[PDB]
């Protein structure tokens, strides 16, 4: 029957999301999951995995399996995001004959849009499986800030997924869309506050009821392409390393296994922090030596948490000054607060945004899935 998708391409996650008549309906994917890891993995026996499945075998398999394309996508191999993970990522990225920044994939040159493609990809399957009929149309998702060779790459990836691509959408424009800031009345400036998995954006937005039809303006954007939720991991992580060393005599950073499962375990312990005051990280045969197998049992409190990252967390701030000042404004010209991204479910991010701006944030739609909402809005709109 014709059905558009809404789809967050995100740096570390990927939604998608539907209109169901007049409801927005994020999808679930094969895995049971609302969010698909922006992993690509190509094993060593020919099959390509995407999501939770190459997340999996991503240790065992380093070179092929690929992620955070999205800091490679339209961009060429000398810009200074791409120069400062060349030494950071595991797999290989190149110079195209044309200065692009690309990947070598077991010994094959591919751009970055033939990776995001299989991401893409297995949204359109996860929205066939579904609907139970076949799907190829879709608005995608940018953040605010890309340039034409970003957007057209951010195309490309769509088209290679077999998707037409009939809108790229700005990602705070698609959250203000989820959160129904379309249906008022008047002249509206709005605050995005988006912190996700790699990266924090603020967007202030302005948004004119004017001739019947509603405006759109990005008056400011601003953020750290280097501050997400893998960063509030990480200082959880090197808390676990080091009481684990305290404890045990063992530095768990030499065993690159036991690194696999402490991620995975500080991720979910985090996570489990956003609606209990505390958890236990309770990892069984963690690391063995001489003496036998080793078994890490930690708790960690909310309290203990918060102050692992709280310098993480006020790093956001100074780019909201600098956004208000780019847009000429103060914190009382925004009429409405809207979080985006699955790090700010965090009750602390929540109150240090709603104390910056004087102001509680929406609660209209779950912040991890706005901007698949809103992109699926927008494919409604279209419909
Ligand atoms: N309830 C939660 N509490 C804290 N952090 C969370 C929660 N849910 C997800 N996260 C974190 O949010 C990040 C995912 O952000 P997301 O918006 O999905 O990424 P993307 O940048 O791809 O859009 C990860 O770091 C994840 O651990
Ligand atoms: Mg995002």
């Amino acid at each position: 029957s014709g059905k558009i998708i809404g789809i967050d391409l995100g740096t570390t996650n990927s939604c998608v999301a539907i209109m169901d008549g007049t409801t927005p309906r994020v999808l679930e994917n094969a895995e049971g999951d609302r969010t698909t890891p922006s992993i690509i993995a190509y094993t060593q026996d020919g099959e390509t995995l995407v999501g939770q499945p190459a997340k999996r075998q991503a240790v065992t398999n380093p070179q092929n399996t690929l992620f955070a394309i999205k800091r490679l996508i339209g961009r060429r191999f000398q810009d200074e995001e791409v120069q400062r993970d060349v030494s950071i990522m595991p797999f290989k990225i190149i110079a195209a004959d044309n200065g692009d920044a690309w990947v070598e994939v077991k010994g094959q040159k591919m751009a970055p849009p033939q990776i995001s493609a299989e991401v893409l990809k297995k949204m359109k399957k996860t929205a066939e499986d579904y609907l139970g009929e076949p799907v190829t149309e879709a608005v995608i998702t940018v953040p605010a800030y890309f340039n034409d060779a970003q957007r057209q790459a951010t195309k490309d990836a769509g088209r290679i997924a077999g998707l037409e691509v009939k809108r790229i959408i700005n990602e705070p424009t698609a959250a203000a869309l989820a959160y129904g800031l379309d249906k008022g009345t008047g002249n509206r400036t709005i605050a995005v506050y988006d912190l996700g998995g790699g990266t924090f954006d603020i967007s202030i937005i302005e948004i004119d009821e004017v001739d019947g039809e509603k405006t759109f303006e990005v008056l400011a954007t601003n953020g750290d392409t280097h501050l997400g939720g893998e960063d509030f991991d990480s200082r959880l992580i090197n808390y676990l390393v080091e009481e684990f060393k305290k404890d045990q005599g063992i530095d768990l950073r030499n065993d690159p296994l036991a690194m696999q499962r402490l991620k995975e375990a500080a991720e979910k312990a985090k996570i489990e922090l956003s609606s209990a005051q505390q958890t236990d990280v309770n990892l069984p045969y963690i690391t063995a030596d001489a003496t036998g197998p080793k078994h890490m049992n930690i708790k960690v409190t909310r309290a203990k948490l918060e102050s692992l990252v709280e310098d993480l967390v006020n790093r956001s701030i100074e780019p909201l000054k600098v956004a208000l000042q780019d847009a000429g404004l103060s914190v009382s010209d925004i009429d409405d607060v809207i979080l985006v991204g699955g790090q700010t479910r965090m009750p602390m991010v929540q109150k240090k945004v709603a104390e910056f701006f004087g102001k509680e944030p929406r609660k209209d739609v779950n912040p991890d899935e706005a901007v698949a909402i809103g992109a699926a809005v927008q494919g409604g709109v279209l419909t």
